[PDB]
DNA sequence: TTAATTGCAAATCATTTGCAATTGC
DNA sequence: GCAATTGCAAATGATTTGCAATTAA
């Protein structure tokens, strides 16, 4: 009953409300990259005594505590995921909701070279691929 | 006529006074202005231009792939004339200024990752964030 | 000639905020 | 007890849209 993310709060000394418990639960069990509205929908599908604004506040708090990473894929709304322990980029299926995580060391290395050739130290990056399923 | 204006005449689009100016601006820019910034540039060359016209015009231009749009991480759409050759962006985190690069090796590798997963690449987005040495 | 565009304001959209009430530790 | 948190509801800030008058073509 004490979920992955719920524990992270306890260790950081954050007060654990009913609402924060279920948001933590929902986000703990989520495999994909939901937006704030999607979190609301799953949060209430577990307990209705939760307001739209506290999803927003909680999602923000979690982000501030490095419990969540935020992505602005372009589609207007902010989407969230539990902060991974290893870096990855994103492959968005333009034909469904499938989001595919991937790594490419060759790319990461090429990114570093480009910064260096340009007299920059690379301090971060955003990579997103957009795909359709192959048609031979 | 500007390059952009040439494109509207050829596309069949009505050229208005305001469109003539908004198109003059974005043909001349070599940076990545936001809508307010494009409005001020336009309001200057001819003050008889609404903000909504700017918003409408920039929407139109993008849909006609006359312009390209970007969200460089400042919660605000930025725009440029569609370049001849595709390029990605490196952003100076100290000044928010922007450098444009290309890299066939990355483009080739991107396609290969997509294929590796049962996909064909149809668009991508690559930004680099850096501090100057 | 006549349908597209403009200017204005009000309306969306996602997100935040003031405040009175509510609740965990 | 009390300080922290919640829930409306009513501000946002950026972008759009409805309508009447205007204008390119
Ligand atoms: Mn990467
Ligand atoms: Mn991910
Ligand atoms: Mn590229
Ligand atoms: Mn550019």
């Amino acid at each position: 009953m004490v979920s992955r993310i719920e524990q992270r709060l306890i260790d950081k000394g954050l007060k654990v409300t009913d609402q924060r418990r279920v948001i933590a639960q929902v986000l703990s069990d989520s495999a994909d990259h939901p937006d704030v509205e999607e979190v609301y929908r799953r949060a209430t599908a577990k307990d209705p005594r939760i307001s739209i604004a506290t999803v927003y506040r909680t999602v923000r708090l979690f982000e501030e505590e490095s419990i969540l990473e935020r992505h602005d894929f372009g589609d207007g709304r902010a989407r969230y995921e539990e902060a991974p322990s290893e870096h990855h980029d994103h492959l968005i299926d333009v034909n469904s909701a499938r989001v595919i995580e991937f790594t490419s060391p060759e790319i990461e290395a090429l990114q570093r070279e480009i910064a260096r050739k340009h007299g920059f130290r690379l301090v971060g990056h955003r990579l997103e691929l957009y795909g359709v399923p192959l048609t031979s």
